[PDB]
C-alpha cells in the first residue's frame, strides 16, 4: 500500500517519527506487512480548501485490495485521526482519495505484482 | 471537488488571488458550493513536455461524479484557460487527468461519502 | 503518456540528462511520438518505503492505451532500471502505479483527447 499526504501545514510542524508511525499504523490497518507500506508527506504546499488557506490536506491511499466502503470509513477515520493529532489539521480539511489498484497495474522490482 | 496542478513556472509568476479563482471558477463549473472545492499548485517543479522544458503543467480533477465527456471537455476550456491567463502557459502543454471517484472511495472528517 | 517519479533522492543527484533520457525511452516504450511525452521529477520528499528511508520512489505512468500486463512488465524493468542506474534506488524499493485513461478523461488543448 501507499499513503501520500500534501499539505500546507509547515515542515518543522512534522513530528519526528511520523513516517515511522503511519508505516506501522497502516500494516495494522490493512493487514500487509511493514515491508510493503510506502508512505510520503508533502509539507509546504500552496492549497486552499473551501476557498481556505487554513490547515488541510489532500491525500491518498493507493492499495491492491483492501479497499472497500467498510474499510475506507475505517482507513478515513484512523488517518483523519492521525493528521488532527500530529500535524493539528481539523479532519473537515481533509480529502482522502482511495484506490483499489489492480495487481498488473502495479510495478515493483523490475516487473509487476501479476 | 480536487484540482492540482504541479508546473515549472517559478512561484513569483503564480499570481495574488489564484487558488481563490480557480476555487470559485471549479465551483460553479462542477456545480458543487466552493466549501467543498480543494485546489493545490505545484510550481517550481522538474518537468518536460515534449522533451520541452518550456512552461507546461500536468492536472489532475478528481470528483464525485459530474466527470464525462462535455463535462471534460467544458473543464478543460476553462482549466486551460485559466493557466494560459494566469500562468502564460500554453494549452497545448497541459494534460489535465479527470478521475470520477466513487463517493465511496472518498474519505472526509473521518468518515467516507457513501 | 505522462510519468511522474517522486523520490526522496536529493536534487543533487538527479544526473543532468534525466528528463530527456525518460523522454526517449518512454517515446520508444510506449511508441508514441515524444512530442505527447510528458515527464516529471520531484527529489528531495520526505518518503519511506517498507519501514526504511533509504532511496526510493513512488511512480505513476499514465497512458491513453498501450497499459496491460505484458506491457507493464517491460515497463517496469525499463523504469527501475533507470532508476537503479541513474538514482541509485534498488527496484525493490519502488512502486509504479499504472493507469490507462480513456481518452474523454484526458484535457488538453482546451479540449480533450475524445
Ligand atoms: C467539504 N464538505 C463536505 C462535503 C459534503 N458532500 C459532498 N458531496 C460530494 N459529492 N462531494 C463533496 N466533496 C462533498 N463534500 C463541506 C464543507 C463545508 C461545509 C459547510 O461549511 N457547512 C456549513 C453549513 C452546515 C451544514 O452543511 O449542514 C457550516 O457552517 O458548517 C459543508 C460541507
Amino acid at each position: 500500500p501507499m499513503f501520500i499526504v500534501n499539505t500546507n501545514v509547515p515542515r518543522a510542524s512534522v513530528p519526528d517519527g511520523f513516517l515511522s508511525e503511519l508505516t506501522q499504523q497502516l500494516a495494522q490497518a490493512t493487514g500487509k506487512p511493514p515491508q510493503y507500506i510506502a508512505v510520503h508527506v508533502v509539507p509546504d504546499q500552496l492549497m486552499a480548501f473551501g476557498g481556505s488557506s487554513e490547515p488541510c490536506a489532500l491525500c491518498s491511499l493507493h492499495s491492491i485490495g483492501k479497499i472497500g466502503g467498510a474499510q475506507n470509513r475505517s482507513y478515513s477515520k484512523l488517518l483523519c485521526g492521525l493528521l488532527a493529532e500530529r500535524l493539528r489539521i481539523s479532519p473537515d480539511r481533509v480529502y482522502i482519495n482511495y484506490y483499489d489498484m489492480n495487481a498488473a497495474n502495479v510495478g515493483w522490482n523490475n516487473s509487476t505484482f501479476a
